[PDB]
């Protein structure tokens, strides 16, 4: 005990975050020796803006995260309350879930598991500063004094101010600051958080989670959902407007998103539930750095809300990162070999991206630990790859604006097919668990087997049921077909296209069943 | 709006501590309009010690403060994960009630409490500093910038800091004006053990103490089910190497383990108590061993000791100082006598017991309402409750009393039971408006009940002979001369009011299972 924890360890994962927690979670998994090191187990799974997890590219994220192997979709498969889908009449590739989140279920999650994990030891501790050694990294040096040696170690920065909090010092920091590192500006905002009691519920207009219930993670099921809810919708006005430009003298946000348009358009604003056991109400969108009359003025002049009491006001933060063109595809810092970099340090914010790198900077360090190599994953294996590059190239993910357009260029990146594209390159790699695989391969079996078994069987006009088949279709049969190429047609869905006599039975996989339609209504 | 959030308050309370809930609660809950500032949110619930609630005396204070309406009784029902009756055999003077807190769970209760609470706003800032005209309060200045005018301020500081944290040897203009009055500081300091991950330890080895069956209750309209699911705690012991370490390792910083040694022998074991930190965490509370010593020196303590010789630390243990002002300089009421309408709650005075915190606040806060709408401090007879000796003696002598005392004075004190705070005290509630319709009701209901129940206990004898002279002279010792009523057959120390009522001369039993009970001690312990 050079005053140096007795054990030696293969990765730490220094950072409670998003991006932490799934990193710590796989090094874990893989069967490393990693050792957690937040300073406050208590905000472990904390969400810093509004309580939601998913929507478009996000949402991708998720879905990819969890076939690697990760936390994130169970997490929220845990403790959402409303899951609508996005894009959902627009056809795979743009379609993405997008949940809500009971805070403290979601936290409760997040912490359960963190701490359930084997191999994963959690330790709370600030971070003092790395010990370097021929530019590679060997531990750290946690706040208390501590001394932990390990072969990794993630950077992450999870939770934990400090940047300066705008309503109107760590050897860590000065070494890096020390190497060629460039360092960048980071503007996050947040709503006044506000008061459900003081909130009129009735003339304000509803929005519900869709029917049945889109289970998030592969793994899952909608019952693992708990109780649902609701979110009001209100809206915006010139009175809000004048406000905001009356008050502009005075410094994502609506003080932006206001200058940038002209009521002639009322924005829409959300009141998302911070969750089954709480009246505080994120009205999202309204973001702010706007001092407190102002807030209060707007919250107070929009519908439902002319009595609305504030509970905790709206304030920007600003951080600092560390731009991430110079970590290499990896995430493994190109300075400090060993030593990766995940999370809002490569300057992004949300929770699911994060999560992601996490995924890999994890997986990475947790590898180069068992002397084995990176995986990096390819622009076109995953959304998680098209993060990283971006990242690493021109440093700053890529605007969701485009996620949309671009998306018919990508086209196999789906949410419907991220088991397909990356859970074996999981199970190869090391990330998934005997019982993930093997169900998998279930969903594998279940669809060669029956979609060879979808052109291995036609129907001529001339066989018993022919009339039966007619009445569902454009105009009836002409060709010996097969239900395949008939699956294909506009109308028809795979639902009723079982139920015709010589193409029952359905399938039980109801997810079997979802991608072999997805797969026939769009592959060419 | 000057700088000045539009609506005043008749009742500000400062920091969302025990004492700072136990407060806005009441002045909120006799209608004023109450607001309730602290940094964060998240924490309303934290207990700082460990994760239980009261035990000897702390029972009791608990008791008062569910009498008088408060809510750590409640919440600490709606998230036990054990409770006990401690001295169960000992006699009702000196019978109290604790249970272990899931962490969360009460954090959960006491957070939706306040926020659900007519009158009350909660909202979420630090305080810059107290606004004074002519040695009044009149309002707060939040960091922010925003300023409450309020009529009476509770200044409670809870839920924060700062401290310096020593684990082995390793500003805001409130705390300045304050000190600029001729205001008595101490410095006070609490430590912590180092908290130790569940899997790291051999619980088969152990020992464990399980909870009461029937389960005991702690608030007076608690019904038993609304309890968690119950745990047990386990018990291993500390021992020669592991004090033999304490010692060798002492030259290393300055209720502690290391203290408890110092102290004494050490064959000389001390019962050390692993307690559930969570229904839902995998943290042990080993409750006994807190330390400033060394994390190395904390290992060995740890590892040294039955069941932990693999244990891993997940939290390292510490000790903090805190500075604190002499209660001496507050009225018997908790308003200060420095700068009027401001009151002193809970820790701010010194004491660092929960319970203790919790009654203060619900006085401070029930006395700076008061004064919201010009009353007059309430300031409780030490006769008439704990409540009343605590805040008696921070201001007589500056500092509560021990518990070591507390089982001797125990029996000059006496009417002080637990079993019988709504009986001493729900009543000057309602007139207090510290009490509400759900309970005012259920108190009476439980009071006619007992009365009604008494009567009855003479309004029936046994003459030798006649019915079941029969039945009844076989569960006694030594049957009835003559004439001997209910009551009379019960005061005797063989029969207990169950198998009293057992008895068709004395039947049916009362359903009011409260007031049954009360019954029984009023009658075995009358004098």
């Amino acid at each position: 005990q050079g005053s140096f924890y007795p054990d030696p360890f293969d990765v730490i994962i220094i950072g409670g975050g998003h991006a932490g927690t799934e990193a710590a979670m796989a090094a874990a998994r893989m069967g490393q020796q990693t050792l957690l090191l937040t300073h406050n187990i208590d905000t472990l799974g904390q969400m810093s803006c509004n309580p939601a997890i998913g929507g478009i590219g996000k949402g991708h994220l998720v879905k990819e995260v969890d076939a690697l192997g990760g936390l994130m979709a169970k997490a929220i498969d845990q403790a959402g309350i409303q899951f609508r889908i996005l894009n959902a009449s627009k056809g795979p590739a743009v379609r993405a879930t997008r949940a809500q989140a009971d805070r403290v279920l979601y936290r409760q999650a997040v912490r359960t598991a963190l701490e359930n994990q084997p191999n994963l030891m959690i330790f709370q501790q600030a971070v003092e500063d790395l010990i370097v050694e021929n530019d590679r990294v060997v531990g750290a040096v946690t706040q208390m004094g501590l001394k932990f040696r390990a072969k990794a170690v993630v950077l992450t920065v999870g939770t934990f101010l400090d940047g300066k909090i705008h309503i109107g010092s760590i050897p860590l920091s000065r070494r890096l600051r020390e190497l060629p590192l460039r360092v960048g500006r980071l503007k996050t905002g947040t709503p006044p958080r506000i008061d459900a009691r003081t909130i009129d519920f009735s003339v304000l207009a509803q929005q519900h989670g869709d029917n049945p219930m889109p289970v998030f993670s592969f793994m899952g099921n909608a019952s693992q959902h708990p109780q649902q809810v609701p979110c009001y919708i209100t809206h915006t006005n010139e009175k809000t407007h004048d406000v905001i430009r009356s008050n502009l003298d005075r410094s994502p946000s609506i003080e932006d998103k206001v200058m940038r348009f002209a009521d002639r358009n009322q924005h829409q604003i959300f009141l998302e539930p911070e969750g089954l056991t709480s009246n505080e109400i994120y009205p999202n969108g309204i973001s702010t750095s706007l001092p407190f009359d102002v807030q209060m003025q707007i919250v107070r002049s929009m519908q439902g809300m002319e009595n609305a009491k504030i509970v905790r006001p709206g304030y920007a933060i600003e951080y600092d990162f560390f731009d991430p063109r110079d970590l290499k595809p990896t995430l493994e810092s190109k300075f400090i070999q060993g030593l990766f970099f995940a999370g809002q340090i490569n300057g992004t914010t949300g929770y699911e991206e994060a999560a992601a790198q996490g995924l890999l900077a994890g997986l990475n360090a947790a590898r180069l630990s068992d002397d084995k190599e990176g995986w990096a994953p390819a622009r076109s294996q995953a959304y998680l790859g098209v993060l990283v590059d971006d990242l690493c190239t021109l440093g700053t993910k890529e605007p969701y604006r485009m996620f949309t357009s671009r998306a018919e260029y990508r086209l196999m990146l789906r949410e419907d097919n991220a088991d397909l594209r990356l859970t074996e390159i999981g199970r190869e790699l090391g990330l998934v668990d005997d019982e993930r695989w093997a169900r998998f391969n279930e969903k594998l079996e279940n669809i060669e087997r029956e979609r060879q078994r979808l052109k291995s069987t036609w129907v001529t006009p001339s066989a018993e049921a022919a009339a039966e088949v007619n009445a569902h279709l454009t105009a009836p049969l002409s060709r010996e077909a097969s239900g395949e190429d008939l699956l294909r047609r506009p109308e028809m869905t795979y639902e009723k296209l079982t139920t015709l006599t010589p193409f029952a039975p359905a399938l039980t996989d109801e997810q079997a069943a979802e991608q072999v339609e997805i797969q026939v209504k769009y592959e060419g």
